[PDB]
């Protein structure tokens, strides 16, 4: 249609950065499945590069606002108030992802940052 670049189910599947979601639950309220932290964070970096800089940061948005599928099903939008972790904490840790605080690995901008650029300078 317009800006539909980057394939979804292939390269950028539905429910992206799932290990990052549970990683917020543990790093914030010490809650989450029984695993290690450096291991979860490592999984986020594998999903960070697997997701090419093209449409990269977009997925994070798909998690907050949620995405729709061609079949008519919805996914993501799981960022909710967990027992001891309100949407507020997930929103504070949410950013600083593509920056040197999570899995930056450089973006399309060839620098530590994405979106929120000059403000629609196209």
């Amino acid at each position: 249609s317009v800006g539909t670049s980057c394939i979804p189910g292939m390269a950028i599947p539905h429910n992206p950065l799932d290990s990052c979601r549970w990683y917020v639950s543990t790093r914030t309220c010490g809650v989450g499945p029984r695993l290690a932290t450096q291991e979860m964070k490592a999984r986020c970096c594998r999903q960070l590069e697997a997701i090419p800089a093209y449409c990269r940061c977009e997925a994070v948005r798909i998690l907050m606002d949620g995405v729709v599928t061609s079949s008519g099903q919805h996914e993501g939008r799981l960022l909710q108030d967990l027992p001891g972790c309100p949407r507020q904490v997930q929103r504070a840790f949410a950013p600083k992802l593509v920056t040197e605080v999570e899995c930056n690995l450089a973006t399309i901008h060839g620098g530590p940052f994405c979106l929120s650029l000059l403000g629609a300078g196209e």
